[PDB]
C-alpha cells in the first residue's frame, strides 16, 4: 500500500488526487490509500511523514521553504501547470484590463510580490488586502462592494475548474511569478529508498531544473513564500534562461536581470547513488545530476549579481 497524506482542503485534495492518478498509471498494481488531516498545515502532515503515518504528501512548490527541515526532502517535481498569475475582474467590467480599469480601482492580493510589482506597473490603482480562500475571494469579489478586480494564480483557478474566470494572464513585464509557481512537489521521507524510488516516475526534467534554478536563486537571495522575490524561466535550444527580480514593498525600487546557460533537457534516467545530497532539498537520484547541478549554479549567479546591486537592501525594509 501507497499511505498518502493530504490536506482536507479543495485545492490541497484536488492536486492530491492529480498526484495520485499518476502514480496509479505507472503503477496500476499497487494499492494507494489516501489519509485526509486537518505552515500550520505543512508540519501536522510532516509529523505523519514521520510516524510513517503516511509516506507521500502533496505540495504547491512555491509554498515549500529551500531548505526542507531533517529528515524530509522533495521527492518528485511533477510537470509544470501554468506558471503566470491572472486577474479575475468584478462582473460589471465587460472586457478589462488592469490598464484599462478605473484610476483608484481597489485590486485584493495578500502577496507583497504581487503588490509590490503591479503597484509599480500601475501605479493608478490602489492595492488591498484580500482574506480567505479562491472560493471566498471570488465570493467576495461577486458580491461586495470594494474589489474591482483581484490576483490569483493560473495553475489554481485551473485545478478548481474555473478557468472561465480568468480575466488576464500577467506576462513577465507586467507581473513575474513566484519560485516554483505551477509546480507541484512531493515532501517524502529522506531515507526511505523505496518510497523516493516510487516517486522518481513522477520527475519531470524541464521543470525540475527550472524549478532547482530558481530555488537555487531565492535560497540564496535568503528568500522564501512571503517576499518580493519573481523569476521567469524557460528552456530553449539547450539553454535554461533565468530571469530574477527584487522589489521593495512599494515597488519604488527594483533590480531586475537575466542569465543564460547552456543546460540540456535529459530524455533518460539513471541509477544515482543515496549518498548524493539533495539538491535545494529536492532528490532527484534518477535523474543526471549534470544538468542539476548546472541549473543550481546559474541561479546562484543570479542571486550573487542582485546582491552585488544591493538587493539585500531592498528586501530589508
Ligand atoms: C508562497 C505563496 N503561496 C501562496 C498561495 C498559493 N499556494 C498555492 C497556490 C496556487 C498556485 C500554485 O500551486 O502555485 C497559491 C496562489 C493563489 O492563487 O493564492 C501565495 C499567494 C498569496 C495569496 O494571496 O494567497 C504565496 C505568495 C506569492 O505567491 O507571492
Amino acid at each position: 500500500v501507497i499511505r498518502v497524506g493530504t490536506r482536507k482542503s479543495q485545492l490541497a485534495r484536488i492536486q492530491t488526487d492529480s498526484v495520485v492518478a499518476t502514480l496509479k498509471a505507472s503503477y496500476p498494481g499497487l494499492q494507494f490509500e489516501i489519509i485526509a488531516m486537518s505552515s500550520l498545515f505543512t508540519k501536522e502532515l510532516e509529523h505523519a511523514l514521520e510516524k510513517n503515518e503516511v509516506d507521500l504528501v502533496v505540495h504547491s512548490l512555491k509554498d515549500l521553504p529551500t531548505v526542507l527541515p531533517p529528515g524530509f526532502t522533495i521527492g518528485a517535481i511533477c510537470k509544470r501547470e501554468n506558471p503566470h498569475d491572472a486577474v479575475v475582474f468584478h462582473p460589471k467590467f465587460v472586457g478589462k484590463t488592469l490598464e484599462t480599469l478605473p484610476e483608484k480601482s481597489v485590486v485584493g492580493t495578500s502577496s507583497l510580490r504581487r503588490a509590490a510589482q503591479l503597484q509599480r506597473k500601475f501605479p493608478h490603482l490602489e492595492f488591498r488586502s484580500i482574506r480567505g480562500n479562491l472560493n471566498t475571494r471570488l465570493r467576495k469579489l461577486d458580491e461586495q462592494q470594494e474589489f474591482s478586480a483581484i490576483i490569483l494564480a493560473t495553475a489554481g483557478l485551473q485545478r478548481m475548474g474555473w478557468h472561465n474566470r480568468v480575466g488576464q494572464i500577467l506576462h513577465p513585464e507586467e507581473c513575474m511569478y513566484a519560485v516554483g509557481q505551477g509546480a507541484l512537489g512531493v515532501e517524502v521521507r529522506a531515507k526511505d529508498q523505496d518510497i523516493l524510488d516510487l516517486v522518481g516516475v513522477l520527475h519531470d526534467p524541464e521543470t525540475l531544473l527550472r524549478c532547482i534554478a530558481e530555488r537555487a536563486f531565492l535560497r540564496h537571495l535568503e528568500g522564501g513564500c512571503s517576499v518580493p522575490v519573481a523569476v521567469h524561466t524557460a528552456m530553449k535550444d539547450g539553454q535554461l534562461y533565468l530571469t530574477g527580480g527584487v522589489w521593495s514593498l512599494d515597488g519604488s525600487d527594483s533590480i531586475q536581470e537575466t542569465m543564460q546557460a547552456t543546460i540540456h533537457v535529459p530524455a533518460q534516467h539513471e541509477d544515482g547513488p543515496e549518498d548524493d545530497p539533495q539538491l535545494v532539498g529536492i532528490t532527484a537520484r534518477n535523474i543526471p545530476r549534470g544538468p542539476q547541478l548546472a541549473a543550481q549554479n546559474l541561479g546562484i549567479s543570479l542571486a550573487n549579481l542582485l546582491l552585488s546591486k544591493g538587493a539585500k537592501n531592498i528586501l530589508d525594509v
